[PDB]
């Protein structure tokens, strides 16, 4: 058999290695190599890699680090020639960036690999080695090679000098350069996140362990790339790293990290709501070598955020409220109505997500016109795009905002996710359709991300979207429609306002809903209004109409009328899906004019929290007792209750099951923890049973030493 | 606890073969009854009749109705009593997939209309007779492409009455190059005939200076092939709502061609052995490949780039997207959008073959598909390059395109899909670099004219070649090229090495040779200087695969020359048959480097050439009446030209409209022996046809032949 497709196989694994020749004795031989790689030393402290739980050297590219080489006799520039080498993959080649000869230079030059001798003492040489800020990101093998008249002598393989080179947000020349220390700490070095969920008028918050500095996670991130068969030459490009790595998050057929499941039962797996962070998922991915079950969007985003921050690409998780996923770049979503004004539930099949999470990753975009760098949206939860059912992005958030959705990747899809209109259409009994009105403000209503400060939410709606109704927004849509956005149904689009408001309620309580009508006309109207209320998944998918009601309203001239109804706990209580989401349509026909009024609202019931307590001394290297408390407030008994505890630098992720919990009963779980990370830290918990799940709790702790 | 579908309310509608059940009666509300009843439906779908002739679908070997979108066709509906416009409301419906929805284009109610409208579905009553109505139905020119189920539905006050499932009225709707509102519109019949209706092609191979040709059965009208193309899309899980978009059919279709794991049509293999499958070189056309993929439901072994191109070209023309195969001579594949490929030299001027690891393909085939691009700025419609042989792109190891050829030409490579890669495939430079014993490297000179030297495709009136190099590349060494380069580098193309750069130059020429013959090479040195120089030149000649990958150096010569001022000096080299015979790989490619050091200046001259030995042709002969429906005898002859005995010799015979693909094995053929294979064929298509053949053995392969034949129609 001949290798006729190419002379050397793709170099697409960091784990694979070649064996370099040592010979390829008055000449220099190296007796020792010192990397000054302790976590308190200069290199890791200054490279901002001292948090990794890893005893190998770890630097960031584009920036100098110090090494010392000890020789058999003193190096003498009049007769000796040596260089350090960095090698990666089974098939390294200099012109692919995977064999890197580092030349001894008099002065370091910006942008280039080089090694300057900064000290010469007895048989030792100290070097300041600068890597290219374009360098491939991975774990390299280091060698020293000595050039003689007879050939090259080289050190033997030594795993103790293996060096990780990562992306460098502090380096001005790096594509990932971020010029604000507060931002770098949050978006690169903070290992604890906050995810926003619930619904726009009742924003819920939960904590998430990114856990990027934990033991084994860096190596797992490299493994992800190897399992993608990612060419080593693309691993210094933060765009392709985002592109490929996000494609690995969703598992298709035994090939990526997380199996997606939205089925509310999760039979041979763990429920998406049980995860407390990315650590146990990634390490189970790596140890099993097979997808982990199961995830949904915030779990994909959690894990992907860990991947990016671990490699050094600044990253954050975004929550969009009222999200059109499945858009296919079309900007109109339809609600169909019967001739009397009711919602047609046979035909209304497209749903709005109450919220949806994706990721943003900071980088220049030298593939695009100037102005498109900064945050790039990446959504690893698949939707139909130009190529098939896949992740979307990296798409420039600036390009999305301006409508310039020809620039890669998948910009039209993220654009439609936050900018679609709802179209209310009557489906008539003769089979024709009539367009009743349009809602342009519902989708992409609020977009938020964790603040830099602490756990508050930051409103980043206007980074994706210009002001509704105004000229920049109009210009962006006009340009978007040239480049793959679609909005086919032209909306050449009486004098009655209708709204409604739904109270937020604790799980198991009743709640009120009231509908408001304003007649600004001088004539009287008879209206028939319909209330339709469904149990839904957080994606908007409706499971059942749990309440339905019709209201006969007469409206006087120049009048305001409010109507109220009580929803009782027993109308929804055995029927909720996980996350306890509810959806409300209020639709109505004005008899005199045949106009339609229409409004939608989402609610989630408030799920009770876990209580976490601590007794003892809170010190790196010392024992503390953590108590995890859960009180079952339901009038039924919860079964197979798995409790999860987490908190990076404080404990590995752990879980504990309780066979049942009788009504109104409490359980307590005690674990002795021994912290390895000092300072402001956090303990984090979740609970999943065979019914009630999406239960969380956290506790901020401060650690000493 | 549930088992609920919480990702979305309706599963993706991504299979044309899956179907829903439409109710024959659906009443809602309160029934408190002889409304119109359908007794039969007639589609006038016979291949001699006007629907298929006018829709240019009569060549399909398929008894169902097949029309092209955007264009009217006639049907007749016979009801149980006479249609009464006073009070009857009915319409035709077309439905596709298991989850059809009107707002996704997959449930399509066709309203009765007084006049057809441009761009819209509608049906006009053109005749009423007894208990029948004749309709002229016009489909939207944006319609999903695929095989639709047809129903007739009758509206009552209480709900609808509807025909039952009938496979006899299943109607394929395809892309329509004749319809001026269809994205695939092509404005003249000569191009429509060549790029849509011709089911026979020509593939250009060899090397720039020795262009070789063979024929390929596209076979898009043969029995089973249309259904196979729909199956391809179902195995890709292609959302039905994207199947009327030629850009996304091209995008998804071409990703199915190259099999990764158990998914896709063809397993690629470049190993010269092909154990456990059929050599890429043996295939004569797409038909046997597609039908084996369909019946086995697994990838077919094996393909290389022209085999992927042949199959993809079938897929496109069969659905109605105009398409053609192009060959680029000296192709930089695996470029990573980088425009510089290296040749490393030793310090004396020889090629360093340990470090020289990137290779240029002697040729490389891909496809062009014709459509508008309403996703890009105006001006970028027309031919779109789609290369289904994977290379590393921005996403991984995948097919590239569709990339607008106009965008590639101008350097606008930001515009999807994968334009920088196709751009570097034809615009890369060669860089000759000395790798010194101390580990440093010095750039000696750059060849900007070698890669993408000639791009060709089959001519419209015939089997000749059309040079379309101008469609990808502005004039070399000019301003339009420079601007296009400058623009490309802003949008993902890469050319990191600055070439500061430039007395004496050199070229050489190699005679083309029949397999087993001696040939010559002649090197010319031109000294344009007033100085006399001395030179040491090196010739290295390698056996290679067609991709350029070298196997071994078969010939090595060095020589010294002195060049007078202002003169030319030639040096000729004889290559004897014995120096290459017995070492050749399939396609019999040879590669030559001529490098030289000028002693007085240390300048380096470097030049490369490829050649392929000419391989003997199979002989095809015919006797008997050449008439549709009558028997004719085809004779295939192959003579072993070698002095070795060939073993396990497979001969394939093909010819769309004349025979299905067939093959026969001969256990051994002796030196100079001729084998003969006679087949009785009964053609089913009249007109200018062709019989095509290939031969493949355990050693010798990449052997073809053909014969043009005129098949007559029958009667009187
Ligand atoms: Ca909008
Ligand atoms: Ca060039």
């Amino acid at each position: 058999a001949f290798g006729g497709r190419r002379a050397v196989p793709p170099n697409n694994s960091n784990a694979a290695e070649d064996d370099l020749p040592t010979v390829e004795q008055e000449f220099l031989n190296v007796t020792s190599v010192h990397l000054f790689k302790e976590r308190w030393d200069t290199n890791k402290v200054d490279h901002h890699t001292d948090k990794y739980e890893n005893n190998k050297l770890i630097v960031r590219r584009g920036q100098s680090f110090y090494v010392q080489i000890d020789f058999s006799r003193p190096y003498d520039p009049r007769r000796d020639l040596f260089r350090v080498e960095y090698v990666i993959g089974r098939y390294p080649q200099e012109n692919k960036g995977t064999y890197i000869p580092v030349p001894i230079v008099s002065e370091l030059q910006s942008g280039k690999w080089g090694a300057k001798i900064v000290m010469r003492e007895d048989r030792s040489v100290r070097l300041s080695i600068q890597s290219s800020p374009k360098c491939i990101v991975g774990k390299f093998r280091m060698y020293v090679a000595v050039w003689t008249p007879y050939g090259v002598l080289r050190t033997s393989r030594n795993p103790e000098t293996d060096t990780y080179i990562l992306f460098n947000p502090w380096c001005e020349d790096d594509a990932v350069y971020l010029d604000n220390e507060k931002e770098r700490e949050e978006y690169v070095l903070n290992d604890i996140g906050v995810i926003f969920y619930g619904e726009v008028n009742d924003i819920k918050t939960r904590s998430w362990s990114y856990g990027q500095f934990e033991d084994g996670i860096l190596d797992t991130c490299l493994y992800v790339m190897d399992r993608a068969q990612m060419d080593l030459s693309g691993r210094g490009n933060p765009i392709k790293v985002s592109r490929v790595g996000s494609a690995m998050v969703n598992a298709k057929d035994d090939e990526g990290v997380l199996v997606g499941s939205f089925d509310n039962i999760y039979a041979y797996g763990v429920p998406p709501s049980a995860w407390t962070g990315s650590v146990d998922i990634l390490l189970e991915y790596r140890s099993s070598e097979n997808p982990v079950r199961y995830g949904q969007c915030w779990v994909f985003a959690g894990v992907f955020n860990t991947f990016l921050r671990c490699l050094g690409i600044p990253a954050r998780i975004v929550t969009n409220y009222f999200s059109a996923h499945d858009n296919d770049a079309n900007l109109q979503m339809d609600i169909f109505l019967e001739e009397d004004g009711n919602v047609n539930s046979k035909l209304t099949k497209d749903s709005v997500w109450n919220y949806h999470c994706w990721n943003e990753a900071w980088m220049t975009r030298p593939d695009l016109p100037v102005g498109f760098g900064g945050w790039q949206a990446v959504d690893s939860t698949p939707q139909e795009n130009s190529d098939g059912m896949y992740r979307c992005g990296p798409a420039s958030v600036q390009a999305i905002k301006h409508g310039h959705v020809c620039f890669q990747f998948d910009a039209p899809f993220v654009f439609a996710e936050v900018n679609s209109d709802l179209i209310y259409i009557t489906a008539k009994k003769d089979g024709t359709h009539v367009v009743e009105n349009v809602d342009a403000t519902h989708i992409g209503k609020l977009i938020v991300t964790k603040q830099i400060g602490g756990d508050g939410m930051m409103d980043i709606t206007d980074t994706y979207k210009f002001q509704e109704g105004q000229e920049e927004e109009r210009l962006a849509l006009e340009t978007a429609l040239m480049y793959g956005a679609k909005k086919p149904l032209n909306t050449s689009r009486s004098n009655v306002d209708m709204d409604f408001e739904v109270e937020n309620a604790v799980l198991g309580k009743d709640f009120k809903l009231s509908i408001t009508f304003r007649n600004n006309s001088h004539n009287r109207y008879t209206i028939t209004a319909y209330l339709s209320a469904n149990i839904t998944f957080y994606t908007g998918v409706p499971k059942a109409e749990f309440k339905k009601e019709t209201f006969d309203v007469t409206l006087e001239p120049l009048s305001f009328k409010k109507e109220a109804v009580l929803i009782q706990a027993g109308e929804y209580m055995g029927q909720l899906l996980e996350q306890a989401s509810l959806h409300f349509f209020v639709t109505a026909r004005i008899n005199e004019t045949r106009d339609v009024l229409a409004k939608q609202k989402s609610t989630v019931l408030t799920i009770p929290e876990i209580i976490i307590k601590v007794r003892g001394t809170q010190v790196v290297g010392s024992d503390m007792t953590v108590t995890v408390q859960f009180t079952n407030p339901l009038k039924e008994t919860l079964r197979n209750v798995w409790v999860h505890l987490d908190g990076p630098g404080v404990t590995r992720p752990m879980k504990k099951m309780f066979r049942e919990i009788r009504p109104n009963s409490t359980v307590q779980w005690e674990e002795v923890c021994r912290p390895w990370v000092s300072g402001h830290r956090k303990l984090i918990a979740s609970m999943s049973s065979d019914s009630l799940r999406h239960v969380y709790g956290e506790l901020d702790v401060q650690i000493q030493r």
